[PDB]
């Protein structure tokens, strides 16, 4: 694997620290006491948390007399580490808080036992290890905040037996981050964030300077390749969490000791959370990775002087907090753990010590579809509201493959709609990493909405190069985007020679922001099968024929609906009923149907119309006019009939009501058989029921909304080079302007059609008089 080649993003590596060490410092001074100790009378969140640390456990628990053995179980060895790290941490806090004297007693006693038993005598290479760098990063975080709390209050004595501990920590950790850590995952990140805290916290001892610089140098390899500068992160929703356990201490822990403030730069790593959320606020379960929320609240604090693309006005701050507290949180009760480290995190005392009281929720008010592709994701949202089964959401995931944690998920899509995860990913695995089934089902291409060519999935053009994107248009009634993948590119593990070279290009449209169109052209060398899997989520399977129907109950993870699928060419595909695990938290995995659409081609075409429907919805009637040329047909819902149609060239080929030069058409009729909406990918003219609607001297993509007989609106996709546009005029209108992102453009009336020269595409508004 290349790590160097991945458009991630890195910060400074320059080690600042204070001239002298001030204690406390890491996340407050000794003047922010009182005002952290009053914090619990804010509101009921700060009352919650406040009540969880207060009655800790680890407050009352006797400090363990029996140090473990090297020969220990890994849990018991890890176990005692955490419950020694909380025990210093949550008993320094209460200490802060209410000057009881026990608490001071028993965090001196456990920081003065800090990483003593055989801890340094185990390899952490051994997999599985009870003291992998992965834990002993929160238990450094833990012991050094601890000592940061109770350090004014130690003897001399204590203060050189305690430094010693941790220094001695920091020193192994320095020493060995490389070779415990020697591919950038999360496994080196984890344990540098830990290395920086120790840093910071002993930024008087005389090689805190190379600590915190290889601390910052290790993190920059991970930020570099496992995240995209958009803020993607390639390991999954459940690996960025697990990274944030020890990131977001950090940053606040380097900000508040040094004035290096790197919130600006990780900003984007908080916002793409907030981008991919489902209605009920769940990062999908894509790669090796699980349903999650996205602690986004813990950092809404330090973007109050942020704009953000997600509001006209509020700051970035404002999204980031509505965005955690418009979260279901039901899959986490009743423990109320989502961070993977619920052995040794503290979780409650940290979000006590980031929430702030004072930013109001303001929900994102700019249009919910959001193109990211950089990294490759899209995201087809109708709207920002949370828990309403009258939203719609599509991920369109698109990333270039990362070597740790990966799925085989190209060119994939899930659907989250009328309050139920529907057309779904597999997920990460029944429980973990390790189990057969992992590397045998989920990760597979066919535990994806996936096209295989003889089995082979879409794959990355070259290494660490996002899958092209084009063609990308948001409107209030058609939303569109491609993205190409090839079958004979680049894949992990390294694969060097096919049989055959060949390409998808998979079109996405989002008609009246209801239901879904999936519009596949695939182009090959040589005959090959091609194999379509459409999985339903944790649905009841029912159909015949090219018809899917998964009906869904009430269950962990939405409400009782239903999900209609038909697939297109009904005439030159089979249709194959499968079972598949599908699986969207730790323990929770069960079977399901999946549909396998299959043809044997060389050069041909797909094409699913996925309707999400409320429990005792009418099914549309939906019709396959597919010929020989041209894929595609209508589908009749709520007494409007769309239409669809592709082709693989540009000529003149028609299906229903369509006629179209356009590798891809969408029409939408009122109840009254009028044309209301259109859109083409890459049309010279459109004609509906032999009427010509508009034409152009050369290729153009755009949809346009003639609902408003005084005002035609819409968008055109970003363009090479200048096409003159002719748009029909209602009968006997004239044109008074036409706007292109916010200007007039010079424009005709010829013969009752509107003509215009466009040199750029963007926002249409073609204004009409009587
Ligand atoms: C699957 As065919 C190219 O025979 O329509
Ligand atoms: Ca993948
Ligand atoms: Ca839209
Ligand atoms: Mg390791
Ligand atoms: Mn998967």
């Amino acid at each position: 694997a290349n790590y160097e080649t991945y458009d991630g993003f890195k910060v400074s590596e320059e080690p600042v620290l204070p001239e002298k060490e001030v204690h406390p410092s890491l996340w407050f001074t000794k003047s922010d006491i009182q005002k952290i100790k009053e914090k619990k009378n804010e509101d009921s969140f700060t009352a919650e948390l406040w009540e969880e640390i207060s009655n800790s456990p680890y407050l009352t628990m006797e400090i363990p007399t029996d140090i473990p053995s090297a020969t220990d179980s890994d849990t018991d060895i890890h176990k005692y580490y955490g419950n020694m790290s909380r025990i210093a941490k949550y008993n320094a806090f209460m200490y802060l808080m209410t000057g009881k004297s026990e608490y001071r007693l028993r965090a001196t006693e456990a920081l003065k036992r800090a990483f003593d038993g055989p801890i340094y005598e185990m390899d952490p290479t051994v997999s599985g290890s009870g003291v992998d760098e992965i834990y002993r990063a929160v238990w450094a975080q833990n012991f050094a905040t601890a000592y940061d709390w109770i350090q004014p209050y130690l003897s001399d004595e204590d203060d050189e037996i305690i430094r010693e501990r941790l220094a001695k920590e920091a020193q192994v950790v320095y020493e060995n981050l490389y070779t415990w850590g020697p591919r950038p995952h999360n496994h080196l990140s984890k344990p540098a964030w830990g290395l920086g805290t120790l840093a910071l916290t002993l930024s008087d001892h005389p090689d805190a300077s190379k600590w915190l610089n290889r601390a910052l140098e290790a993190a920059n390899t991970n930020t570099l390749y496992f995240f995209n500068k958009d803020g993607h992160y390639r390991e999954g929703a459940h690996y960025y969490v697990y990274s944030l356990v020890n990131l977001i201490p950090f940053l606040y822990h380097y900000k508040n000791v040094s004035g290096v403030n790197y919130f600006p730069e990780y900003k984007n790593i908080f916002e793409w959370a907030v981008k991919i959320r489902n209605g009920r606020g769940w990062m999908p379960n894509v790669e090796d990775s699980w349903i999650k929320p996205a602690p986004t609240h813990m950092v809404a604090s330090q973007y109050k002087d942020t704009d953000t693309d997600l509001h006209s006005t509020a700051k970035l701050a404002n999204i980031l907090q509505w965005s955690y507290f418009n979260t279901d949180f039901r899959p986490w009760e009743p423990d109320g753990s989502y961070t993977g480290a619920s052995y040794d995190d503290t979780w409650d005392i940290d979000q006590y010590l980031t929430y702030d009281s004072t930013i109001e929720q303001i929900k994102p008010d700019v249009s919910g579809t959001v193109f990211m592709n950089n990294s490759g994701q899209t995201v087809f949202r109708s709207d920002w509201n949370f828990n309403n089964p009258n939203s719609r959401y599509l991920l369109f995931q698109g990333v270039a493959e990362a070597d740790n944690h990966y799925h085989y998920d190209h060119l994939s899509f899930i659907i989250h709609a009328e309050n139920q995860m529907m057309a779904s990913d597999s997920g990460y695995s029944r429980n973990s990493y390790g189990e057969g089934i992992r590397t045998s089902w989920y990760l597979t291409a066919e535990a994806h909405n996936v096209i295989t060519a003889n089995g082979e999935h879409p794959k990355d053009v070259s290494e660490n190069t996002t899958p092209v994107s084009r063609y990308d248009m948001d409107t209030d009634f058609f939303d569109f985007q491609e993205k190409e993948a090839v079958y004979d590119g680049f894949t992990f593990p390294e694969k060097n020679s096919y049989d055959f070279s060949g390409k998808q290009i998979r079109a996405i449209g989002f008609p009246r922001q209801d239901y879904f169109v999936v519009a596949d052209q695939l182009f090959s060398d040589k005959e090959v099968q091609y194999d379509l899997y459409l999985h339903g989520g944790r649905g009841e399977m029912s159909g015949e024929g090219n018809y899917r129907l998964w009906t869904y109950e009430d269950d962990r993870y939405g409400q009782e609906a239903k999900m209609a699928a038909w697939v297109f060419p009904s005439k030159e595909s089979i249709f194959i009923d499968k079972e598949g695990e599908v699986n969207y938290e730790a323990g929770a995995f069960n079977s399901y149907g999946y549909l396998n659409a299959r043809q044997i081609a060389k050069d041909t075409m797909f094409m699913q119309i996925i309707v999400p429907l409320s429990k005792y919805a009418d099914i549309p009637e939906v019709v396959d006019l597919s010929t020989d040329d041209v894929v595609g047909g209508t589908v009749v819902k709520d007494n409007e009939k769309d239409t669809f149609m592709q082709q693989l060239n540009n000529a003149e080929n028609s299906l229903g009501d369509i006629t179209t030069d356009a590798t891809f058409a969408y029409t939408n009729e009122n109840s009254n058989n009028e044309l209301q909406h259109f859109s083409v990918r890459q049309g010279t003219s459109l004609d509906y029921k032999g009427e010509n609607i508009f034409v152009s001297n050369k290729p153009i993509t755009f949809a346009l909304d003639i609902s408003d007989e005084t005002q035609y609106k819409g968008t055109i996709a970003a363009l090479n080079e200048t096409v003159e546009l002719r748009v029909k005029n209602p009968v006997g209108v004239p044109t008074e302007s036409v706007v292109v992102n916010g200007e007039n453009i010079e424009f005709s009336v010829e013969d009752g059609y509107t003509v215009i020269q466009v040199a750029e595409g963007g926002d249409i508004n073609i204004n009409f008089g009587e």
